[PDB]
């Protein structure tokens, strides 16, 4: 009825192939969750004893599943409030875990500068790089001092990501 509501994803907004995943409002009771540009199914189907408590879980996550969502509570009539800041569900495993490095080396001065390198065997057109995340034919240049990760992905299902790539620790 004013104030608007906090949604996050848990454990998080990035979910591998048929795992579980919970997105959760929080502001009391008439909660209300929607994607943007394409309506979600999936959000019908959610208990009222649950949708009460900001609850929305998805037992097993598809492709389908992947999305803009936004959150908020009441009514047009009643009242509402705004909506909350746009959660991007990503679901990953769809491709293939490209190859992350450390530009000269993982071992980098302190208060210095490194370069990430995101290197995949096909032509992707967008990586991204999460900070154990941000946007960028088979390569792109991240410079972060640091745990990082990055996916490859199509621009025509930017929320369908890649395997991750091994986990890089900077020392």
């Amino acid at each position: 009825h004013l104030p608007k509501p906090t949604l996050w994803a848990e454990p998080g907004s990035v979910i591998t192939q048929g795992s579980p995943v919970t997105l959760r409002c929080q502001g009391t009771q008439e909660y209300r969750l929607y994607r943007e540009k394409k309506t979600a199914p999936w959000i019908t189907r959610i208990p009222q004893e649950l949708v009460k408590k900001g609850q929305f879980p998805i037992p097993s996550i598809t492709w389908e599943h992947a999305g803009r969502y936004r959150c908020y509570y009441g009514s047009d009539t009643a009242g509402r409030s705004e909506s909350s800041d746009p959660l991007e569900l990503v679901v990953t495993g769809a491709y293939i875990k490209p190859t992350l490095s450390a530009q000269p080396s993982p071992v980098v001065n302190s208060g210095g500068n490194v370069t990430l390198q995101c290197d995949s065997q096909v032509a992707f057109d967008g990586f991204i790089l999460c900070k154990e995340c941000l946007n960028s034919s088979s390569r792109a240049i991240f410079s972060v001092v640091w745990w990082y990760r990055c996916y490859a992905y199509d621009s025509n299902s930017p929320y369908e990501w890649s395997l991750p790539s091994d986990l890089l620790e900077l020392l």
